[PDB]
DNA sequence: TTTTTTTTTTT
């Protein structure tokens, strides 16, 4: 049993000569800690290239931060405050964790430093025992010998409980031979659960005062079958798992850790960082749908009078539920919750009705008509029936109830940091009554005034059907998305997590096939690390050096292979010689029906015209099809006739051809990879290997073992400092599926995909119209065909294409033996795509270089298009959310958020017309445009605001400018100055690229301009302003109060429309004065005096006055006259 | 119109 002493006298101060890949981490890691500070978290992606020195460089770090940790334990051992710094290593793939800590272990006891093993064999026992491996509970419990099962029952004493006896037993006698694949699956199942069952009674009796004492064997047997047990206890703190159990977290003795609640302080390494988004979006995705309606009403029915304990541990917590009992009160009494839901009139049974929404401005339902929402009172229900009051309903609903949860989250952290989490939760719910709702919050755990984005708002997919058995009864089905998976990273990154991001497409400008690294940029700033210039030059240096090319000879031909019709008939002919022609070659032999006809022709073209090019070759020896479709039994007509080509030029060429048709995963499970190594290691001749990008994933390692004897004199070492080699010839079919699609359960809903296009829209590859028909088309039921042609006229979908095919050639790359000559074949429906490649080639591989260099040889900006886009998005954002905001304050009574937002939103743009850089907490307001400091625009302000249109392509439009607005001449007043001066209000527009949005210039601006010219005017002229009062709030625009009059004045700064106003505040303040105000116009225009119907009467007879103009626009001098007779009919009252 | 194969974990 070793100890933490071994390394006393151990030299911290050496290690290894490090690498250029390993100084960069260092480098980088170092200017965090001067730039952001020591507790803060941060993000580092690294694109470095697989197959040279990636996974070492990633667990030599890993080492050095455990030694870190040894170091400060012996250091500072005397200070008590331990704090077990956490180390993860997280990879989606079980096959991919299970290698790294193979790998790691094995560097542990191999590494030497200065030809001198590096630790002792005791110091390696050390190390190796704070490395745990975290699989799922069914693997787990798989790996656990039965003496140690046995010893953890005997000590827990469930060794008499009669069930557990049982189910071990049947377990054990399952797995006593185990051989077949279904005794297998079953045999996982009965395991999960059964682990389940144990972990939670041990954890009970953990729970409880009979604590069982773990010492020695036993303490050894539970670190054994809990291996999170060991990171609880401080004994381990490196952990290796997948994506997936880290987003679900491990247990130990006394209950479930969730890493994600404990990020402060842990150094996280991700291999393949950009498949992660796709991993985390798919854990999302599988959360429980929940039926609003039921959820609505148990929160407004146990929160009306059930009350918790009022003592210390309660402290605060009642006051932050207070304001949604409130909310679920007046929701409940407008909605009439008291009755249940149903459909009327259109048969629901013949089709369900969708609705989606995005929560801020995509709405999109799949009933043509507007649903409505009816309270019948002699009939007590609430009534869906087509006539919009439906889609407010559930919007509402689904804001209480997230806000609830957010709630209870604020509750729990009041309450006490996640052993308390669990008591915090079962005795707020239990308190409330709401124990129905314990999985849920379990689950959940993990506006123009603030950050708006998709990335952190989501999206919600609801859908109203019948209940279950019932015909008279509605449920409201929603699925949420409450964040995308760059919302998720934002947030590991934000509790302080240290994320090492390595893969070599790191930073692919995809938001399908990456996370988003422009919101990730906005949200996280420069805590979002990234080499520099001079290290990305070192980086490059470093791989020219290990795969010197050009010095030793080596040549990559890269060739385009169009389609060769002519060739494949002659081919055809040739293998069927009595038949009468090769489309009924094909029909018939083949099996291609003529509507597949043409595709069929146009790949297996491209794909026999490679393998003719590679088997005429003289010397290589190891060709790789990468193709969409697996050639398997399912194909078998079409491989025989690949056989036939091959075995045909193999005759004409002389090499023998040995053929690997349809390498599948499971292929590559039952049949190791290796039998392909081991034929090219014994046999003389070529090897054709048919698989997919699918199948050809991360971690599988495609080299073979050189045997100097067969490979001829075709290979040299290609590295600077010093037997395998690797693929010499690659055929790479276009990239097709490139829109995420999951086809098992999990994905019923669609959720996925809607993500996608909202992720597109935010982005700005889309524009909010074809946003918005996309997700209705998806709504309606999409053909994936169609769906797939929709993606395909994003530039999005360029950089998944690139993305796919430069890991390709990454992954075949991973040796430093090379042919004389490697032979690239390329579909040339990736010539146009490959050609458009623009970004910095530094850490681009030689294979992909060579790739690009041969496209570009044969030779639309999409910032511009973005910027075109966003604009579009800003507006309708703007749009829709002033529209709701005003509805919500003429909704009297006016709630005090609204009324804040509506003077912050006036407040920021007064202040701040345009901004030098983009805005964080009003980033909505403004829009980025092409020339500082305005642009011109089209559109209906009060019409649709997919049809709007901006900068250039609008040449004659309307111009937001400050000259539109007349600001220069508002300033020149000698009144409006100070007072603009005071308030800081910007006395004129910045030329910044950020300039404000449409909707805001138009119907917020220039209304809030023209209200602080009158305050400001009229102030100076003994006037006193009051605010207007919730009741009937933003009908006028303040309360005046003069001095010497006591009659009460109402003011609007800008008929029966106003009759009605007119007579809605005389209802509830009396007959009152009213003042109706311009602030600039022509001063020679006539003052009117109305009566309540607007009506010219005499000044005393009159209860509005009319001033045309406050200001002079000619030469912004005070309109005096104006003033004095307003203030002779004040005291005419 | 475009034209598929892969995966983890708890339940």
């Amino acid at each position: 049993n070793v100890s933490i002493e071994e390394f006393t006298h151990f030299d911290f101060q050496l290690v290894p000569e490090p690498s250029p890949l390993d100084l960069v981490i260092t480098e980088s890691l170092k200017n965090h800690i001067e730039v952001n500070g020591v507790k803060s978290g941060a993000l580092l992606p690294l694109p470095f290239q697989t197959g040279i020195g990636k996974t070492y460089t990633a667990l030599n770090f890993l080492l050095q931060q455990m030694l870190e940790q040894v170091r400060s334990e012996l250091k500072e051992e005397n200070t008590g405050k331990k704090s077990k710094r956490l180390l993860y290593y997280v990879t989606d793939s079980v096959d991919n964790v299970v290698s790294a800590k193979a790998d790691l272990l094995k560097l542990i006891e191999k590494q030497t430093v200065k030809g001198e093993p590096r630790f002792t064999l005791e110091q390696q026992e050390y190390l190796k025992a704070q490395i745990v491996h975290l699989p799922n509970q069914s693997e787990q419990l798989l790996q656990c010998s039965d003496a140690v099962l046995n010893d953890v029952l005997i000590g827990f004493n469930l060794n008499a409980e009669r069930d557990v006896q049982a189910e071990w037993s049947a377990i054990s006698g399952l797995r006593r031979h185990a051989s077949n694949p279904e005794v297998k699956i079953s045999l996982n199942r009965q395991a999960g659960y059964f682990y389940r069952n144990l972990i939670d009674r041990l954890q009970k009796k953990q729970k409880g005062a009979d604590r069982v004492l773990l010492s020695g064997s036993l303490l050894a047997s539970v670190e054994t079958l809990l291996p999170g047990e060991k990171i609880r206890n401080g004994s381990a703190h490196v952990a290796f798992l997948t994506t997936s159990k880290f987003l679900k977290g491990f247990h130990n003795t006394r209950s479930r850790y969730s890493p994600l609640r404990d990020l402060s302080g842990a150094v996280l390494i991700i291999d393949e960082i950009d498949k992660q988004n796709q991993v985390i979006l798919s854990e999302l995705c599988k959360q429980q749908a929940q039926d609003l309606i039921w959820a609505i009403r148990t929160l407004r029915a146990n929160f009306r009078d059930h009350q918790l304990e009022s003592s210390p541990r309660y402290d605060k917590i009642e006051d932050l539920f207070e304001p949604l009992r409130e909310r679920l009160e007046e929701f409940g009494t407008n909605w009439n919750l008291a009755f249940a839901f149903n459909t009327e009139g259109a048969n629901l049974n013949e089709r369900p009705v969708r609705l989606f929404s995005d929560r801020s401005f995509t709405h999109v339902s799949s009933a043509t008509h507007k649903l409505s929402l009816k309270s019948d009172f002699l009939r007590r229900k609430n009534l869906i029936f087509s006539d919009g009051l439906l889609t407010r309903f559930v919007n509402e609903a689904d804001v209480i109830y997230q806000w609830f949860l957010g709630t209870m989250r604020k509750a729990v952290f009041q309450y006490w940091l996640e052993g308390t989490f669990q008591e915090a939760v079962q005795s707020l719910l239990t308190h409330f009554n709401l124990q129905e709702f314990e999985s849920a919050v379990y689950e959940s755990f993990d506006k123009l005034s603030s950050s708006k984005s998709y990335h952190h708002t989501g999206l919600k997919l609801v859908e109203v059907a019948h209940n279950q058995g019932t015909r008279d009864t509605v449920n409201c089905k929603a699925s949420f998305l409450n964040t995308s998976p760059s919302g998720v990273l934002a947030d590991m990154v934000d509790a302080g997590a240290v994320i090492l991001g390595i893969s070599a497409t790191a930073r692919a400008d995809t938001v399908i096939h990456n996370f988003d690294f422009k919101y990730l940029n906005e949200r996280l700033g420069n805590k979002l690390l990234s080499l520099s210039r001079e290290q990305k030059q070192r980086v490059n240096n470093y791989y020219h050096s290990r795969r010197n090319y050009k010095d030793n000879g080596v040549v990559l031909t890269v060739k385009y292979l169009n389609s060769r019709d002519a060739f494949l008939d002659a081919l055809l002919e040739e293998y069927k010689p009595e038949a009468r022609s090769s489309h009924f070659i094909l029909n018939h032999y083949l099996g291609i029906a003529e509507s597949e006809q043409a595709f069929v022709r146009s790949w297996l073209s491209k794909l026999l015209a490679s393998i003719k090019a590679f088997i005429s070759s003289p010397d290589n020896r190891y060709m790789l099809s990468l193709l969409n479709r697996t050639l398997d039994t399912t194909r078998q007509n079409i491989n025989d006739f690949i056989q036939f080509c091959c075995d045909k030029w193999a005759k004409e060429f002389n090499v023998k051809t040995k053929t690997f048709f349809g390498v599948n995963a499971d292929w590559m499970r039952l049949v190791g990879y290796d039998e392909i190594s081991k034929h090219l290691n014994t046999e003389l001749g070529k090897v054709v290997v048919f698989s997919t990008y699918a199948s050809m994933g991360a971690g599988k390692n495609p080299d073979y073992a050189v045997n100097l004897a067969l490979e001829g004199e075709s290979l040299i070492s290609v590295a600077d400092v010093t037997l395998r080699s690797d693929i010499d010839s690659i055929y790479l079919e276009k990239p097709t599926q490139l829109l995420l699609s999951d086809d098992y359960s999990h994905t019923a809903n669609q959720l996925c995909q809607f993500h996608q296009i909202l992720s597109l829209q935010e982005n700005g590859e889309l524009s909010p119209k074809s946003a918005e028909n996309w997700c209705r088309q998806q709504l309606m039921g999409m053909s994936r065909e169609r769906s797939l042609q929709q993606y395909h006229q994003t530039s999005d979908y360029q950089s998944a294409v690139r993305k796919y095919i430069e890991q390709a050639v990454g992954r075949a790359g991973r040796t430093s033996l090379k042919r004389k000559q490697i032979l690239l074949f390329v579909d040339s429906g990736l010539k146009e795509i490959l050609a458009e490649e623009s970004r910095d080639p530094s850490l681009f591989s030689h294979e992909y270089v060579a790739l690009v260099n041969k496209a570009k040889s044969a030779g639309e900006d999409r910032a511009v298009r973005r910027l075109f886009n966003l604009a579009q998005r800003n507006n309708k954002d703007g749009m829709l959310s002033i529209k709701a905001l005003v509805h919500r304050l003429h909704n009297q009574p006016a709630s005090k958020s609204d009324i804040q937002e509506w003077q912050d939103i006036r407040t920021q743009l007064l202040r701040y017309p345009t901004v030098a850089f983009q805005p964080e907490r009003f980033n909505r307001l403004y829009l980025q445009s092409m020339t500082k400091g305005y642009y011109r625009y089209q559109g209906n302000l009060d019409g649709d605001p997919n049809s709007f249109e901006f900068f250039d392509r609008v040449p004659y439009g309307d111009m937001v400018s400050e000259e539109d607005c007349s600001l220069a001449t508002l300033v020149q007043n000698q009144y409006v100055r100070p007072w603009f001066e005071r308030k800081g209000f910007a006395c004129s527009w910045q030329k910044e690229a950020n300039v404000m949005t449409p909707i805001m210039f138009t119907n917020i601006y220039k209304g809030a301009l023209g209200e602080q010219a009158v305050e400001a005017v009229l102030t100076a002229f003994d006037f006193t302003f009051e605010e207007v009062p919730n009741s009937i709030y933003e009908r006028f625009d303040n309360r005046v109060i003069f001095a010497g009059i006591e009659q009460p004045i109402w003011l609007d700064s800008k008929s029966e429309g106003y009759s009605s106003k007119i007579a809605l505040v005389e209802e509830e303040f009396g007959p009152s004065k009213f003042i109706y105000v311009n602030a600039l116009g022509d001063t020679s225009k006539p003052i009117r005096y109305l009566n309540s119907c607007f009506v010219e009467t005499s000044p005393q007879l009159a209860k509005v006055i009319e001033i045309p103009a406050l200001i002079d626009d000619s030469n912004a001098d005070t309109n005096r006259t104006a003033v004095q007779e307003l203030i002779k009919w004040l005291h005419h009252s």
